[PDB]
């Protein structure tokens, strides 16, 4: 099949994962808080299996849809936290902003003729740096000044990742078994961008 059909199937599953995550977000309000950490460890195991492990056969559809539901449940602690200090509409602002960046930068990358595979180093090194401060935030919560810079840098990094992601979908040879894992990558890019925008707008609309 042509790439125009493969991209439509990747974006269709990506929309399905967003809907499933929304269901998991609504169900996560009833899940007890003690279950949030074990569910988080389950996600890190799935992320390692999908991307970090050398797999002969690619990940399947049931795997990605399950991750999207579980990821939505563990997203309730942070969503309900910023809805408390900034209002329920600030969550929709960050969600809407995540879509316009995904649409604008995702389209420019998918229609870009130049192969952006050379900046894979800078995106990896930036995300690994953001991963280090993420661990520091868990054990030592960040103040307003540091958290704001962490959110803006994270918003810029994961915005450029969406531009790079769909640009690589256009240039790299995408087979049919990679459709779930490619839509799973777009979901992780979407969620991390959404968390940073939720963090960005939350600090902006509060009395920190």
């Amino acid at each position: 099949e042509s790439k125009q059909s493969i991209m439509q199937r990747i974006l269709t599953v990506f929309v399905f994962t967003l809907l499933i995550a929304t269901v998991g977000l609504f169900i996560g309000q009833f899940v007890p808080v003690a279950l949030m950490l074990p569910l988080s460890i389950l996600e890190v195991a799935m992320i390692i299996l999908a991307f970090w492990m050398r797999r002969r056969k690619a990940v399947g559809y049931a795997f990605v849809y399950t991750f999207a539901f579980v990821s939505g449940i563990t997203l309730f602690p942070i969503v309900s936290h910023y809805a408390s200090i900034a209002g329920a509409y600030v969550v929709l602002e960050a969600f809407g902003s995540t879509f316009v960046i995904f649409a604008v930068l995702g389209t420019i990358g998918a229609k870009m003729k130049k192969d952006l595979s050379f900046l894979w180093s800078f995106l990896l090194v930036a995300v690994l740096a953001l991963a280090v401060v993420g661990i520091f935030n868990i054990f030592s919560p960040l103040n307003s000044a540091a958290m704001m810079a962490y959110s803006v840098i994270g918003t810029i990094v994961f915005s450029l990742y969406i531009l790079y992601e769909l640009n690589q979908i256009k240039h790299r040879h995408i087979t049919e078994d990679l459709i779930p894992v490619m839509a799973l990558s777009l979901y992780l890019d979407f969620i991390n961008l959404f968390i940073n925008l939720l963090r960005f707008f939350g600090i902006l609309s509060s009395d920190d």
